DNA sequence: TAACTCAATCGCGCGCGATTGAGT
DNA sequence: TAACTCAATCGCGCGCGATTGAGT
């Protein structure tokens, strides 16, 4: 029963942390027209380009489900370039534009100006992953 | 010092994005069963620890309001958990209240999850801690 | 042909910033 | 008339289980 009553108040803590997290991330990040999940497309991106839009969502554990539509939002308004791959026509390669690179000093300042647990996250992120397999 | 302490909250706030979206999913597997959601089961949760209450109630204990709650009670009723019939000393008021088949499945929807849950459960109450930390730290942070 | 691997598509339920309109 | 306080509504962007159809 006790093990019970921890897995909910836990569970809706990571639910309220991360609602957080978003709403903070989505105040700072209005002025740049881009929500917090095309935050962290940008962020891989910024990391490492081009890539495709699989290995953006290996970094991510997002599919073409959720990075589809939000690739073809983040072309709509500049960020990136969203082009097919000759050596094989089945991938789509995502390159940051000038705009899109550009940019990143603002939006880390942007966020920056107004700010042990990130191993704890890790351990649990790693518990879960296995719970939802065995 | 001017970057690196962005670093760490990019790394902790994408780390309690994948958290979040484990848990969910996790419960959704266990829950499928009961045909509910994991958000479902929150309003449950509440109506469990308290019931009747009114919308607004639930919306206050969840941080969620009625453009989340109106939708999803309405599912809530139409799958037999909860009753939604308006107040008379104030009829803009919502009360929910637990069908007896709502507060029958408690234990049943409880087992369906403890029964999956490792005995890796006296050595997590330190995470439990540092979540409410950070929650509350988040809190501050927006206002 | 076939097996495979991709992005794209579909349907649904949230979250939530914003607005509406009923009721006090 | 007004100031309030509610749930309901609207529009949009996710997440994601599932399917599709193009390409290898």
């Amino acid at each position: 029963q006790e093990q019970m009553r921890l897995a909910n108040q836990l569970c809706f803590s990571a639910y309220n942390v991360s609602r957080l997290f978003a709403q903070f991330y989505e105040k700072k990040l209005k002025q740049f027209g881009i929500t917090y999940s095309q935050y962290l497309v940008l962020l891989t991106l910024w990391e490492e380009n081009p890539q495709t839009l699989n290995s953006i969502g290996r970094h991510l554990d997002l599919s073409s489900n959720t990075l589809t539509p939000m690739l073809k939002r983040l072309e709509q308004s500049g960020w990136v370039k969203r082009e097919r791959q000759q050596s094989d026509k089945r991938q789509l390669i995502i390159t940051l534009t000038d705009n899109g690179q550009q940019q990143q000093e603002a939006v880390f300042e942007a966020i920056s100006s107004c700010l042990e647990t990130k191993y704890v996250f890790e351990e649990l992120e790693q518990t879960l992953k296995h719970l939802i397999e065995k």
